[PDB]
């Protein structure tokens, strides 16, 4: 495994991804960590792995409460992985974060090129 020493954005993003949002598999799994650095809030995904062991897939869900709403959010999703499971997940968290106005829509660019 490697990774960059920083990041940097040059390039032009459409006004209709502010209405659909940026938020990606990668961008929900790290956003949802932020919201619960921010708000001082632990969350941690329940896996379920389906089929049998030589060809399986992994169900994960999270379900979080909102202090600043008065209410709570759920979600279940399934990958071929715990990884791909957890990713679709947050996003499913981060997408009703996005709906009930705790975030906006996200700063990266489209992924086109």
């Amino acid at each position: 495994g490697s990774s960059g020493s920083s990041g940097l954005e040059s390039e032009e993003v459409d006004l209709n991804a502010g209405l659909h949002g940026n938020w990606t598999l990668e961008n929900a799994k790290a956003r949802l960590n932020q919201y619960f650095q921010k708000e001082k809030i632990q969350g941690e995904y329940k896996y379920t792995q389906v089929g049998p062991d030589h060809n399986r897939s992994f169900i994960a869900e999270m379900t979080i409460y909102i202090k600043q709403l008065g209410r709570r959010i759920f979600a279940r999703e399934h990958g071929s992985n715990k990884k791909l499971a957890a990713q679709s997940c947050a996003l499913s968290l981060v997408r009703q974060l996005y709906h009930l106005g705790v975030i906006e829509a996200y700063s990266s660019g489209p992924s086109s090129g």
